[PDB]
């Protein structure tokens, strides 16, 4: 019934972006808050819980819906796919995934991951008590491939997510993906900026 | 003696839920709340202990009673077969599990696991010392797997487990199970939501 | 000199008790506190470092004195056979292993086990104060083999490990096995407890 | 299209030094001040968090341009190839990664790692009030390999990484690489040592 | 140039002990403390970092000088080869090995490893502020092997590496090793003792 498991493994090297040659992986990110935890005005960083949203097309993953039973999509754990190697830029504190790392696969191959992560980052709260309101950058991006290799678009940033109650009020959410040059190599970087600006309710 | 384990393991891959078309992996859910630990009013999250009920159909790990000499069930490491990808929807905290994890299996394929499991949750503790009392609600459901693939079914919820001294005492535990849209994937997502009243001894 | 080793391992599953039908593997548990080190009144737990001493007979695992040169016992890591899945009914947090995880094992097939284990377990720490001294029991049990296939028999209490300083001072140990019955299985469950009693020096 | 993967693991041993005889691997080694996070004046430690920049040559590890389409450099898991053992002498906490662990490769061969790590060193703290500056030496260097099997050599400290706001103030960074001697062993060991000097803003 | 490494693990198995009969493998055993972190009056416990010498002769791992090139001595992971099982006795908290896991071999067999530890220790810290003195005593020793198979002999204690400033300063450390007949089996066990003796500086 699921030999598709063994055979969408077999000639399957996670530690190679799955690219066809000057057609760049194209990963859809996006980011929605869930809740602020703490801010250390002392050492100037927040505590954050969020709902990552990644998407992306992995041509080695695909399959004729019919030379396979009635199977459209399945569930495979992460550590057995090639995955964005996005990370924090602004990050002090190891990202500490909640949910069950598993993604999902289309039979046309179209991943999908969405864990939900409580991760530390350095930003200024000094004015997190002003009517203001304290604003923190979370600056997103792949480690180790350029644009050429992986290609980040940032999507719809979702805000319904937040908690009601918390001591914290969301004043604002922007979002922004930059291509910058970087001193050196012929081939830009992209990232995805999610600008967090919150307050403490009075 | 038991050349059931080499057998029941050899042709298994525990990443691919046991379901035969048309015939959706029922798991049968339930929570036992052990101890609230913490309230966390600053912050507003509940430190909780319980231990969770999960028993489903692998048809997979089924052999005839007469073929074994008397192996009834046998006792296996939950990393070698399928287990529920149930997830904790407003966790802010990696489940610590305490218990082996270990899971029991019938001659005829029924598998249950019984985890005791401490894990944070967001929650409004707001009204834990009022006489009305603070309500958290701990919200379950499959992560990968929709209605059709992986169906949930809410069984008794047992309060007799409860600590009988405690900083809180519990005023009311309700559980009820729905199936809720989630935007993408055509199939809806089923969701068992324990909701937890408490308020402080004094 | 030592092909003893890949011949004990050569046919082992480590998943399975050693049961050779109609023979319960009889594993003779043991606890020892060696200290208190807190006690949470406003939670009402215990902090317990306590060294455990467990032994039983793996027939799986004897040799031949003579067919192998002086080999009288050999050291060997508990993730190679198998071990009891004894756990503590009443913990609120994993338990932390201090020691090296190594057993010793007899030309005759005998296992041995002493790991040093910190643990939290929830307890009425109320009385900590009064001469009367508060009471923590500790249930260990095994997590899923009934009374035919796993009988725990507690051994001698050994107390004389308790440390001389310490903020608290041991009034009492009991130590008492018990076997059940319940809602199942015509199968009788075996859990050993201990019983500690303490106050604090003033 | 990627058997480079393949290939460039074929033959590997990861635990082995990369040096062609007589011919020792030289690590460009390089540290980055990020933000200093905590002082325990209490105790004599402080908290860091850094970039590490480290860049070497493995003869192992190069493919012709040609044979292979137009892969130009790879992404590859550290835990894959070898991989300098630096090691901070004063540390007094493990150091955590907070990056991906991924390095580069170039088709000729040249590896680089710039993991972001958090990590506690023993350092005088006293004067950290005081006009003049509290100074910390971080002294990073291999572990198991002399001067003739890895030669250490640092590069051009970058300092303009440092967070603008934050509790204190970089007042000086030294960084300067020193030969020396140990009761141990008869060789020569060399070592980057990181002298930085902050202040509280006030 | 080292397919030394391939031919030192072909036919080894770490979990044992290289004793060649009637011949007790020896290892040379001691500690330097480097410094005190805390002292928790309120619990007895005290936190220490201190710099473990371990060296023992592995006949396993000999070669000739002449049949490799320029091999002198390799450096390999302790998971790959049998190392001291050795634990600290009064430990109330797992050790925090804070270098990198690897060791140094002789081309005679000759075997060293130099961990950087931080681990807590059970200890009355009452008169740390009198001029006598807080006493700690830090009992190290194999965890299953005897005299016959492990034989513990310790060397100088250095402690000219202990911290210049730090809150604390020490007033002596004696170390000495001793032969504890324990029950049963005439070959009792050997464990190596370090007193070690604080006052904080005023
Ligand atoms: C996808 O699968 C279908 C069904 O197996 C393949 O169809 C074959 O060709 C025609 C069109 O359906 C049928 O008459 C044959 O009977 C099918 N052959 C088989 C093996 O049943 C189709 O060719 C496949 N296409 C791809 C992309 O592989
Ligand atoms: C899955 O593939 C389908 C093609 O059938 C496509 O419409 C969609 O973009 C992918 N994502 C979904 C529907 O989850
Ligand atoms: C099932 O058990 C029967 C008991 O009579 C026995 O003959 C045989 O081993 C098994 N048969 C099949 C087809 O599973
Ligand atoms: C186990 O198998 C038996 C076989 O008759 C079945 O009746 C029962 O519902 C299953 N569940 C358990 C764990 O008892
Ligand atoms: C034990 O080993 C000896 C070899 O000295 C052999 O002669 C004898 O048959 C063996 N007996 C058993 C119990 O296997
Ligand atoms: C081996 O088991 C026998 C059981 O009779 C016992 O006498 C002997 O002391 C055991 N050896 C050990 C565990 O040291
Ligand atoms: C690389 O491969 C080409 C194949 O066209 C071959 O001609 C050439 O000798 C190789 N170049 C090097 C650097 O050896
Ligand atoms: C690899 O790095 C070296 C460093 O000098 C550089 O010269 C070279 O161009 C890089 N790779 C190649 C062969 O292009
Ligand atoms: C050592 O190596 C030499 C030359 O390879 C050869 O005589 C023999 O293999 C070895 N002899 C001894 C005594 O180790």
């Amino acid at each position: 019934q699921r030999k598709l498991y063994k055979e969408l493994v077999k000639n399957y090297n996670p530690d190679v972006i799955p690219t066809q040659r000057d057609r760049p992986v194209t990963v859809y990110f996006s980011l929605s808050l869930l809740q602020i935890m703490d801010v250390d005005e002392k050492n100037q960083v927040v505590d954050v819980v969020f709902w990552l949203q990644m998407s992306w097309t992995d041509h080695y993953l695909q399959w004729n819906v019919s030379e396979y039973p009635g199977v459209k999509q399945v569930s495979v754990p992460i550590s057995s796919l090639w995955v964005p190697d996005l990370a924090a830029y602004n990050a002090i504190s190891k990202p500490e995934v909640l949910t069950p790392q598993l993604a999902l696969v289309n039979s046309s191959g179209h991943v999908q991951y969405l864990p939900s992560i409580r991760q530390r980052f350095s930003c200024d709260v000094s004015g997190v008590d002003t009517e203001s309101g304290a604003t923190c950058k979370l600056k997103f991006g792949s480690w180790t491939h350029h644009s050429r290799e992986l290609d980040l678009q940032m999507q719809e940033a979702d805000i319904s997510g937040y908690i009601p109650y918390s001591r914290f009020e969301l004043v604002g959410v922007t979002q922004k993906r930059s291509e910058r040059f970087y001193e050196c190599c012929k081939e830009p970087y992209p990232d995805v900026t999610f600008t967090v600006t919150f307050r403490k309710k009075g």
